């Protein structure tokens, strides 16, 4: 098998994803091995197609190769040795020491540049959340292109409900880029030290009214006001990724 022959498997890093050394080049890669799926195959192939047009950007995880063997599909991507934002947030949570305002702005700006790049390729990510942001200056890179779709798709697989804009839940796909913007604000909120976001119920709905969850630290008004517009109930009111990256607060 290509996998066994080309790569030395170092360890499992996600449940599968493995940290591997490619034997010829001496580099370390993250390789996802999933069972080969149909509508499910189309969804698997969009991940690959997305990766293969989104390999030029410093804030999107680099793709190297993908292949099929057995009943598995394989994707070999850039290894980010800092883990995901989810783990850094969860460690912060235990130590009661969060991203400070300067680091939240950096997080927001870097990921915002990633979205800006995705969105200019007429693509939307649709699953922005801390577990899909990888850490390599710390560098943040968007990864997990499993929900990537073209921006005017009439059908969307919705991402994690914690980060899901209401209009996407209502199957209104008229402004899909602003769904990524909404999820990015909530991502930054979690990095700021917020409690686990709700999945349904009255707290879920409340955020989708444009009320920011409680943040256990004091932030500038100007920064809080940017995060809050990013979760505006009206997606049109939310900044584009380009407007976000040029924003004076950043
Ligand atoms: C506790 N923590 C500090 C480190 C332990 C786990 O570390 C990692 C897990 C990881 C990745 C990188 C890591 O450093 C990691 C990467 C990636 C993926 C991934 C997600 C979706 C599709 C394909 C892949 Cl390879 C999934 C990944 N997982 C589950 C990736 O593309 N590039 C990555 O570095
Ligand atoms: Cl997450």
């Amino acid at each position: 098998s290509r996998y066994t022959t080309e790569f030395h498997e170092l360890e499992k890093i996600g449940s599968s994803v493995f940290k591997c050394v490619k034997r010829l080049d001496g580099c370390i890669y993250a390789i996802k091995r999933s069972k080969k799926p149909s509508v499910d195959e189309q969804n698997a192939l969009r991940e690959v197609y997305a990766h293969a047009v989104l390999g030029q950007h410093s804030h999107v995880v680099r793709y190297f190769s993908a292949w099929a063997e057995d009943d598995h599909m394989l994707i070999q991507n850039e290894y980010c040795n800092g883990g995901s934002l989810a783990d850094a947030i969860s460690e912060n949570y235990r130590i009661m020491s969060y991203f400070k305002e300067a680091e939240l702005k950096d997080l927001l700006l870097q990921v915002g540049r990633g979205l800006r790049y995705i969105h200019s390729m007429s693509l939307v990510h649709m699953d922005i959340k801390p577990s899909n942001i990888f850490i390599s200056k710390v560098m943040f890179k968007i990864g997990d292109l499993g929900h990537v779709t073209r921006i005017s798709s009439p059908q969307v697989e919705e991402g994690d409900s914690r980060f899901l804009a209401n209009e996407v839940l209502q199957e209104n796909y008229t402004h899909l880029p602003k769904a990524d913007i909404f999820a990015l604000a909530l991502t930054v909120v979690c990095a700021a030290g917020a409690e686990p976001l709700p999945r349904n119920g009255d707290q879920w709905h409340e955020i989708r009214q444009g009320r920011l969850p409680r943040i256990p630290q004091v932030l500038s008004q100007e920064f809080t006001e940017l995060l809050k517009v990013m979760i505006h109930p009206d997606p049109e009111r939310r900044p584009s990724a380009m407007a976000l990256v040029k924003h004076s607060v950043l």
